[PDB]
């Protein structure tokens, strides 16, 4: 009854108190453009875009001094009077600002490229209450190799579907020339923290142009029904294919994708530590070149119920460290029959470098038996003996129950792997010399004459039996061994006046599967079995000097001291009558080829030269 | 004196300018649930949750379309009038939405369960200045492997105090079926960015439950006296024991934890590059399983003033790369006397396929003279000569001062080890050829009789000394060597009527010591060891050709030629009368053994075979 | 006409409506400062700091349990009334709040650490259309190592100008006490996400002091022309030089940066997969310690058009895995001539255990002909025979096209690397036994006496060759070898009363060559090169039992059966007349070194001892 409308109260500003009450009341973007402030910079909060658009709401304060800045429809909304109303945002850019559909109906690429060109490449999708549509390729700002900037695309849950057949994302300079064989790229880019990218699986879908987009962080993001998280097919440069560069696939949820990488050529290739869950498809770089790959490094993923992991060309530089293969069964994996397949395989060239270190190749039940399956199928180059260029492939600490873990014949180094219901021999590839219980040692000791030459006998050697016996188990003392003593005679000065080599031949055994009167000692028996020495070679050219002959027909004998042999040999006459002297020394160079399978578990037989 | 109440101003709405102003003044919930809108889709600001809990404010807006949604005390508050106020938020859900004591008194699960619901698993809990306190395990929505979700449990800098036996984080669907046998886990997490999980010590405090959640990534958080990061002891599936799958730890603070993984088994686990100080204990995944652990990797750790870092039973395909260890004597280190423990270990299976490279295993003062401890302890299968099935771990270019590495006569390959204050030795395990200076050789080269056979005489290889004489130390160029000269005797068309073998010695020796008239000219003096040639055997059954018996007692001569040297052997009669004609030529496939060592540094004797 | 003023109508708090009205009007922090509240806890938006500062805008409520806080200019604003109010924040702190120039006109620094004191250390600097100069260090507060707290310096896209010779962030404490030789650190730090770190690449330019901040994670962050990411100048505790400890630099982009880290002493070091564009310095740490650096790891970084790599003292327990090196020709590379320089060098300490792992050292022109160039440079240990404590450096699965890929002969084990348009005898390095196609085989067989001893011949050994007559290929089956044939003369209680050895070459070929008659079986041929055996030896001291001579002067026979070859030796009497009994059995450990070359690509000889 006693009512005063609020337009008959004037507020100091001089508007009246029912236009002060309205700063209140502004729901949508019509209604700010409608408003008209009652002071210079005020702020104002809009609830929303429209009655129907529920989100991009903010503040907005009126810049006063600006009366030219064009209505963007996101951030500087201009009213009916003129004023410029620009949001207040000192983060990353919502594409709903601009009206992006966060329902998944309608394609938002528009509005993504508007706070694409707002945020110099910093976009935000949201909560996982929204759920994107892209269909159009939105373009990054140019930023070169050693350009000033960092984007990021990211997110706090929201889905986007993804509608493209060569990438939602790329670069903004290659749009409108997006078949252009120069370099029409922009770097330095994160994508996928806290985002979804989701396919329908029957349809077309690739997140990032790996043509334009360069020194890519892809980190964090969920990705399903994807067919390829990179795509590169546009031929540029110095590449007849297209091609990726930089690019690091790490830490992220992959599931039910075609592919991870979809291209022919790659440099400096990253995917590490992934979930894959059912995917179709992983890193493919098959194409001709040679290399296909400059580096490429794949460590800790996970790949289960998947097909083929890795479908490369030649490959140079090659990682691959710890991943967990387990039951993989579909994809390109029944046709091609491999887990991995390298350079060279059919047209492709030849791989150089490239090195697996435990891997788990679990696999499905059905290439268990298979004979024509074999977890990396590759070709190496082995025409030649000379294997500088082309570097075979080298496997170390992976363990498979597959029937082959490599093409048979194509590995030449590789130890520590596990071939579970299978065996190595399948393989047709050399085995370590350590796994034969083989091992090397080597010593060198000098031999004055004056102490180690009696009646033409000379000590050439000497080992020790002391470690054998201190071992605990009687199994473990006995081995057999070869010597190498390579003899150089020399002055006191040690001037060489000649050279021999002496094969030597060692059994050593002790008291084994004895109880009441066992003892530690262990005995030898050294047998000759080669010699050779240099009987002339002109040594000093000035003087008419040449290596003389210092053994006549030598034989054999060793001699037991404490537990050490003193190996010795006859026919003994030390070189004399030049500028140099006579013969001081005999100064061995001993090495020895240990065989320490015996009755026990015996890995390294503990004789040893002093 | 001159006052109008603002209850008698009416606002264009219809309500006064008292209801108008009253919407300033909004400072706790109970403030916005006795509050009437003044329009529809109205904007207010409720300033916090009550005047003793300061958190929780934010934007309401009034849903006039909604009349029938609940009041959840944190995004949907209904008023007395009925009206649906709700918070516009677009990222992550704080728990002082809920009410979350932000003090840690009092157990907040509740509300941070209330966060989760609303927010599909994507919570954040603030900064610094907040202090949580969670006792009752909060479950995450229902995800599978291939689900279409992505987690997170993060925050910027807050505090959440653990009291948990079980994990304060698990899945929701296994809440009131926690002992059950079925799976039912959930999956895709991201956990701990920006957070600080810490237990007081004196209490059971685990983070994640790892019988219930898979996939998960922990990085970015700090973890101060938790007894254990992930912990699963629930049976299920075909475990008889709990286990943690596909798990992820890496980029952490850890502090004074007494474990980082407490379960008996593991599939796909990842604990890398995680600043560990003082922790009682890391990865402890140490069933009788066989396997305990399908794939582990541990690479790039701090590990330092710490307990065992890994108790671990059976192994497939694990991986430890470049950790860092230093002064560790603590937890359960004393007792056990290693570092890490694999398979086998008591009861423990027996491991397959591990690798080391490039740890520093930098010990205690307890430890450098402790003949019980060794920084990798397990015991290999080694009762057969066959290693395929059960491959005993490898170790490359680490770094020890301890009494041991690992456990004597276990391992059988490993090469650029460095035992400070030991020696390789005393692990009692082979030592690779190329450490004793030993490196082999090989050639192919054809010898046509029309050129390389005067009066029985066969030319049958041919060795270089160019290089030898390029070195340019004397004392470098001297050396030893063996040769396996495998001789095919080749008609025109290549059909082998023949093969031998020959067992060469050489000595190579030049100037050494020589000043005044030295020569770069190095001789060799080789001698015939071993010969054997096969006599008979069927090769055409159809037309009667047998291999053929080329040479009679040989004889070995060499010739220098240049700087090469001709090895060849006499009784040379070539075969003939048959259908294939007459022998043409020597192939030979020569492979030599050098033996390096000498009186100078040489590693690889440059003889070779062309 | 009609007008009411506004000051002349009173709200219900018993302030005017004018009043009521003015909390609308708050543009800048002087209008806060001269408001006074309405009511007790009143929330009001505060535009901006002043008409010419557009940033540091927020909520404000009036806290009137407060009466004694002073005024920060950021966070706590005290009115002319006496009102303290509080900005509402629950997130990282804004140094815009305080009056931080995002232009990048004036020094920062002191409104940076006002945001550090108020966060505990979580100061974030908004998005990229904010640009920062800071040349102040900035200190964060004390934590220690195993200390509650974590820090971050993170950021929206913001850059932030760099103007330090010490590093802009450092410990709080260390500051007045830069020079200190005390441990004031502090620990637990992430630095870099969503930040551009940027010099003007003519003045000092170091973002993190790495003498006092450890435990530090640098991640995410874009740094252009920074003189040093980290520097460490200041001797403390037991280092008579500055030194960097636990710091992590992963998934960044450098550019044109002069030095990654700077300082002479490394604890704990991570520089693994950044994008390195024209970066004129990486990884130093050159001081003469024994060591300089424990642990580092360098693995799948970006070098491209940069300088050297990494120019480290001595090294422990150092990984280089998988980085990309492409046409680097800048910085100190033209000089030192390598991409990394380890111990020894110079003045430097020996390094001891380095692993190069499948890097790809792809070089400008200018070093694939330059003798003086190597990819890694440094002088190993090899004085000794025993490389125990000093372990040279090891290579596998590297590329390289440069004219070496390490010091001429600093490297013992090396495989699987690639020397593009050079060789790898050139390195004057071991070539592993498996490159030169030799592979090792072993087996334990028993032969009793009763079953294989005929008229003193007795059969010693049996080889199969039904594996070699099963592959395809002809010119794959033949293959050379030698038998080490440990023979154990034991009774039936395994007790050995003898000991010998067998030396035997073998000669396998089949037919080859040959289309029509040709067969699988593949013929044999034996050697008895060498042979000797125990003739003495006490085994039981107490009943005076000795080892006993069992051959007499033997001859080797072989015999095939099926596709087997019994390997038999004559003269063989069996001890006897003793405590133990007669000899039963020899029990025979062969181990066979297989020369596998032949004319077709056969690497493993399908030869193998049952
Ligand atoms: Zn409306
Ligand atoms: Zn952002
Ligand atoms: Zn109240
Ligand atoms: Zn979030
Ligand atoms: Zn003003
Ligand atoms: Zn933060």
């Amino acid at each position: 009854e006693v009512k005063l409308p609020a337009d008959l109260i004037k507020d100091s500003s001089g508007k009246s108190q029912q236009e002060v009450n309205n700063s209140l009341k502004l729901k949508t973007f019509d209604d700010l453009r409608n408003f008209k402030p009652i002071v210079n910079g005020q702020t104002v909060y809009v609830g929303q875009r429209s009655n129907t658009y529920l989100q991009g709401g903010g503040l907005f304060y009126a810049d006063t001094s600006d009366t030219t800045s064009l209505d963007n429809d996101g951030t500087i909304l201009v009213g009916i009077d003129g004023t410029r109303w620009k949001r207040k945002w000192n983060t990353h850019a919502d594409p709903c600002w601009f009206g992006a559909d966060y329902t998944g109906t309608e394609d938002c690429s528009a509005q993504v490229q508007k706070a694409v060109d707002v945020s110099y490449g910093r976009v935000w999708f949201g909560n996982a209450d929204r759920s994107f549509k892209m269909m159009t390729p939105v373009g990054l700002p140019t930023n070169s190799i050693v350009g000033d900037m960092l984007m990021e695309i990211c997110g706090d849950g929201a889905r986007v579907w993804v509608y493209s057949n060569t990438g939602i994302f790329t670069s903004k300079r290659s749009i409108g020339l997006e078949t252009s064989t120069d370099d029409l790229y922009t770097a330095a880019l994160e994508i996928g923290r806290g985002l979804r990218f989701q396919g329908d699986g029957v349809s077309q879908s690739v997140v990032v142009n790996g043509d334009r987009l360069y020194n890519v962080n892809m980190k964090g993001g969920r990705y399903l029904r994807i067919s390829a998280l990179v795509r590169a097919t546009q031929p540029r440069r110095n590449e007849t294919t297209g091609y990726v560069q930089s690019v690091t696939i790490e830490e992220n949820h992959l599931a039910l994708c075609n592919r991870i990488i979809d291209s022919k050529r790659g440099f400096n290739v990253t995917v590490s530590r992934n979930f894959c869950e059912s995917c179709y498809g992983g890193v493919y770089l098959d194409g001709d070149g040679s290399p296909a790959v400059n580096v490429i490094r794949c460590d800790g993923n996970l790949w289960e119920s998947s097909g083929v992991f890795a479908k490369l060309g030649a490959v140079y530089a090659g990682t691959f460290i710890g991943n967990y293969f387990e039951g993989n069964n579909t994809g390109d994996l029944p046709t091609l029959k491999c887990l991995i397949e390298l350079g060279k395989t059919g047209t492709t060239g030849y791989s150089s470098g490239v090195t697996f270190i435990g891997n788990q190749f679990g696999a499905a039940a059905a290439y268990k038996a298979d004979v024509n399956y074999a977890d990396v199928k590759f070709t190496a180059s082995l025409s030649g003996t000379n294997l500088d260029v082309l570097a075979p492939p080298t496997f170390v600490g992976n363990w498979t129950n597959a029937y082959r873990m490599w093409s048979e014949g194509q590995v030449v180094t590789q130890f520590g792997n596990a071939f579970s219901g299978g065996n190595a021999r399948r393989h047709q590839a050399p085995k370590l010399h350590t796994e034969a219980r083989v091992t090397f040692d080597l010593s060198r000791k000098e031999f004055l004459s004056s102490t180690n030459l009696v009646g033409g006998v000379h000590t050439v050697a000497e080992i020790d039996t002391n470690l054998i016996s201190n071992l605990a188990s009687q199994s473990s003392r006995a081995c057999t061994a070869d010597m190498n003593i390579f003899m150089q005679m020399k002055t006191a000065s040690n001037v060489v006046l000649g050279a021999a080599v002496a094969k030597v031949s060692l059994v050593v055994q002790g008291s084994e599967g004895i109880g009441t009167g066992a003892t530690t000692d262990v005995y030898v028996a050294a047998s000759l079995t080669g010699f050779t020495q240099l009987e002339g070679g002109v040594i000093d050219t000035v003087n008419n000097v040449s290596l003389f002959k210092h053994f006549t027909s030598p034989v054999l004998t060793i001699e037991r001291v404490g537990t050490k042999y003193l190996l010795k040999l006859s026919g003994y006459v030390a070189a004399s009558g030049s500028l140099y002297g006579a013969t001081a020394k005999v100064f061995s160079s001993t090495t020895m080829t240990i065989y320490s399978l015996n009755s026990g578990a015996s890995v390294a037989g503990q004789i040893y030269p002093t």
